């Protein structure tokens, strides 16, 4: 398996960006405490997840270049690039965490939660974000995609805040209201919040890598990328509720935190006004009584069934899209990632 | 005087840096209630103060380019560099406001503050970041200096952000420690917090602008812009004390927030053991008989004519950089704002 394989050589790259990225300190130690709070920063926050996102970057990159043309540089520069997409998600977290005033992210206790941290975190979550760049110039500035890259993450740092103000507009932190709650403007959270860094953004990157620059091309990849965004968030909402915590690592929190759910979009989506009303009462409370009825109503509207026949039809979508807009690029650049994200 | 006159059609061109940050919400009516969310932010968090930083831009493209090429367009898109500036100070300021925990901005209310936005202004305060290359792409991407206004945004963010972080480290939010408030320290959190953003930034953005893009003019207007910055703070921490509250618009605050003003770090440069001890126990107390009791040693100490012996000595420094590094600059773009900077 392709991205199992690259961890190793992609986890060890970690210790090169941060020697890279605490290197300005030595010709200007006035700075050097910022940069040993940078290194803890990084270090906590980059370090401990699947680095899924900043695998696809290289796996891509494998897929779309020659193995020729895959010297040491160009793979030192793939890693690098996997690791900004790291570094994309690690702002946000750290932001998002404290923003939703969660207590645990990956199961250790949240950036900002950490004593000493507290709303420090936001100049943490901005630093991380400065990373980005500051690789992308170490590594990529003689390349012809520089400014294509540079652009890229702006662009997917603006698609995600986008996105991120769309999901606070929706649920608000002390208002309950289902209204709001509708498929339209789920898709769109989904496209904007998750969709474009998740999946765009990391098969994106190596396409520039690789050359493949062309508006088209990645209109197509974008196509085919987004979709299966679309299906990779309601799929996470789904295994929160209904999945087996031992296999995912994860307890169902959504229920609890008024989240906007696709399992709430489709219990308001197909609902009598009575039903309705029960959920109205139940969805957002922190009482395992009103959890577990929630729970109850999805499972009486046939809800794990309404998401088999989705997760049926995606498929069958997801590959009607990769036979439609693969081409020129090699189908393998979708199929890898489609197989990691359909059971 | 150059700023003042030019004040008008800068801020008379807010109106269309919000039209055009709010047009691919037509395209995208999904986004519509973000876009507005956004218009809410630019409008409040970029409107109101000097637009000191966003003029220079403007002043200094003004002086840098022949009047022949100051064409309807070159305007337009050296009055965007400016508010991109703006933008830049519109985000530190939200995001340092929710990290100090400030009540008012400009006198009025903190945006996170407001009944609400709380801390989402992490998300809106990311968002006017976006925008800066939002707004360079819109209006400089078939320029020769596009990527160069970028990497300078970019590079301006991380220094800033830096200082941030050493701003943060030397006054923690409930640790009273005057040990690390060094000179050597101090010239570093406003080299980098400070100095980079609001004077190497603007003047840098213009150069930039007039097609002067070589290392060593930009290292030599960094020279004297980031002693102008020094000379900037300096005042800026006394006029916060000492200054008188009319002219200024703002009242003393330093001594309460246990701030790196240059007074503290004067106090303790100059401090018999037993001196040392009354402003230990004093600086950092919401007591208007402690605030006056830290006046009243930096008055012993005779710090109001350590800061004129200063700013005579600074002054005459200054001059001496812009004869050593203006050329083949004009003068006039150093002096222009030195003439802003000193009384
Ligand atoms: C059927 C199924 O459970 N699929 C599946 C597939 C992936 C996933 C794999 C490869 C590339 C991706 C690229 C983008 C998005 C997802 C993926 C996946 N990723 C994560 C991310 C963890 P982190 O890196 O946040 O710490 C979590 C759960 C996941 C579940
Ligand atoms: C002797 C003296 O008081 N000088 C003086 C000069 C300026 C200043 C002028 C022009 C360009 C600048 C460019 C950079 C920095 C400062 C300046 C100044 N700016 C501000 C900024 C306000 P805002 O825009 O935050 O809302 C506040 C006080 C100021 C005082």
């Amino acid at each position: 398996d392709v991205y199992a394989q690259e961890k190793q050589d992609f986890v060890q790259h970690f210790s090169q960006i941060v020697r890279v990225l605490t290197e300005d300190e030595m010709g200007h130690p006035e700075i050097g405490d910022a940069i040993a709070r940078l290194k803890e920063v990084l270090e906590y926050n980059a370090i401990g997840g699947k680095y899924n996102r900043g695998l696809t970057v290289v796996v891509a990159f494998r897929e779309l270049v020659e193995p020729r043309k895959q010297d040491a540089d160009s793979l030192q520069r793939a890693w690098t690039v996997g690791w900004c997409v790291e570094l994309l998600q690690a702002f946000f977290l750290v932001a998002d965490d404290i923003m939703d005033s969660s207590l645990t992210r990956r199961g250790q206790i949240c950036w900002y939660q950490k004593p000493g941290v507290g709303l420090d975190a936001i100049n943490d979550a901005n630093l991380l974000e400065a990373c980005i760049y500051r690789l992308l110039k170490l590594y990529c500035r003689e390349q012809p995609y520089y400014l294509n890259l540079i652009e890229l993450f702006l662009q997917s740092s603006y698609q995600t805040e986008i996105g991120q103000t769309l999901d606070l507009l929706t649920a608000p932190q002390g208002n309950v209201d289902l209204v709001r709650f509708t498929e339209k403007r789920y898709k769109s959270i989904v496209k904007y919040k998750t969709a474009f860094y998740s999946f765009y953004l990391p098969i994106a990157a190596a396409m520039y890598m690789a050359g493949i620059d062309g508006e088209k091309e990645h209109a197509n990849a974008k196509k085919i990328l987004l979709e299966m965004g679309e299906f990779f968030q309601i799929q996470d909402d789904y295994l929160d509720l209904f999945g087996d915590p031992s296999v995912t690592g994860k307890i169902g929190t959504d229920i609890q935190d008024n989240k906007c759910s696709w399992l709430v979009v489709q219990c308001l989506q197909r609902a009598t006004p009575e039903q309705y009303q029960i959920l109205k009462e139940n969805y957002g409370q922190k009482e395992a009584e009103k959890v577990a009825r929630v729970k109850a109503l999805y499972e009486e509207l046939d809800l794990p069934a309404v998401f088999l026949q989705y997760e049926e039809d995606s498929y069958s979508h997801i590959m009607a899209l990769i036979e439609q807009y693969a081409a020129p690029l090699p189908p393998a650049v979708f199929l890898g990632l489609a197989r990691k994200i359909y059971k």
